[PDB]
């Protein structure tokens, strides 16, 4: 099989050659891919959360290496893509295009059998470092929170975060209770933590938010004491101080975002860019007029009636000190 060949079977924008050709050359991994199947898929897929009526779907789909040739081409190259930067933080998150979906559900779960396939390697890295297991699997959970968004976003069944993925697959991101931390470094090579709040897990409360940061520096010093970092960094939407606006003293998001110190200038007043994120994190907008997006809860009630008003919202970064 060659790129050109597979990126026609599968229908990828010429746009992705460069990609393809890449992964040609990489070729495909020393320890050849392998999709658990039946009850074993069952098993995995239950493990990382995936709600049931995707993971019967994503098990039933489950492609195979001469029935569909160019996505199992693409499966081995992409996870050996991942695999080579296993524990680095510094190679940019790639996780290849996403399918088109005339290839059916082998094509909208694609990363979900690149992510299946890569799990043995990062649980590998995760024993070498000597993460806890029940760290190691807390942090691969989010697979189901991203699968259960793509169906709610979109209707059907895929995972298109893939981008998002290959940082719990090379193991530079940890779920450490409410909070996320990935190793990270700042353009000066200084390293600190990100820090990220995944969807699952229930509301901010302050408690849960302020345990984590407890965890982070014990965490990362134990288990990579050579990154040494101080402080975390954020860039959000939640961070974005317009929402003092409308959010209330109860809210948690108001109440968390006055521990940080901001360090991006205010910005322009007609800079549209944070419009799409918040509507992501809110209503997972899928391109819909702002009319039928629901309004049940304040932060619903306050995006859409900023934006009526022709404002608009931005991401904010912003730091705090690991405890
Ligand atoms: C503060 C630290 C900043 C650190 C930077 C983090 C960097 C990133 O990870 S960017 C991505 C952030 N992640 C997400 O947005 C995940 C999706 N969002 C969520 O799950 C929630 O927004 C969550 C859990 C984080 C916060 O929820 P919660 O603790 O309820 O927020 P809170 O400020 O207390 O809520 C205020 C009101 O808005 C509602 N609300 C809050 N978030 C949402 C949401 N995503 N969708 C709909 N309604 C919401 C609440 O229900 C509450 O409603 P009401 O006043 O009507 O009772
Ligand atoms: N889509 C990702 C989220 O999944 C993640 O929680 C956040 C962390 O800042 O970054 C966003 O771009």
């Amino acid at each position: 099989m060659d790129p050109e060949t597979v990126r026609i079977a599968l229908g990828l924008e010429e746009r992705t050659a460069a990609w393809l050709t890449e992964l040609d050359e990489l070729g495909p991994p020393a320890e050849p891919v392998r999709l658990p199947r039946g009850e074993e898929a069952r098993d995995l897929l239950r493990r990382l959360e995936v709600p049931e009526l995707d993971a019967e779907e994503i098990v039933a789909a489950a492609p195979d290496p001469d029935r569909d040739p160019a996505l199992w081409w693409l499966l081995e190259r992409t996870h050996h893509a991942i695999v080579r930067h296993m524990g680095d933080h510094r190679a940019k998150p790639r996780g290849g295009p996403p399918l088109p979906y005339e290839g059916g559900a082998a094509a909208r779960y694609f990363h979900v059998y690149v992510f299946l396939a890569t799990v043995p390697a990062v649980r590998r890295f995760h024993a070498e470092r000597g993460i806890p297991d029940e760290v190691g699997w807390e942090t691969l959970t989010q697979l189901g929170e991203l699968v259960a968004i793509h169906r709610r976003k979109y209707g059907q069944g895929g995972m298109n975060m893939q981008w998002w993925t290959t940082y719990h697959l090379r193991g530079i991101l940890y779920r450490l209770g409410r909070l996320q931390f990935s190793l990270a470094t700042g353009k000066d090579g200084t390293p600190h933590l990100g820090l990220h709040v995944p969807e699952w897990g229930g509301p901010l409360l302050p408690k849960a938010y302020d345990e984590s940061l407890h965890r982070a520096r014990p965490f990362f010093d134990r288990h990579f004491p050579e990154h040494g970092a101080r402080v975390a960094w954020g860039s959000s939407w939640m961070l974005d101080p317009q929402l003092e606006e409308y959010l209330t003293e109860d809210s948690n998001i108001i109440q968390l975002a006055r521990f940080w110190t901001l360090t991006d200038s205010a910005p322009e007043p007609g800079n549209a860019d944070g419009d799409s994120s918040i509507l992501e994190f809110v209503f997972r907008y899928n391109g819909q007029p702002l009319d039928e997006l629901p309004q049940r809860s304040s932060l619903e009630r306050a995006v859409i009636a900023h934006l009526k008003a022709g404002r608009h919202w931005h991401m904010r970064t912003g730091f705090v000190k690991l405890p």
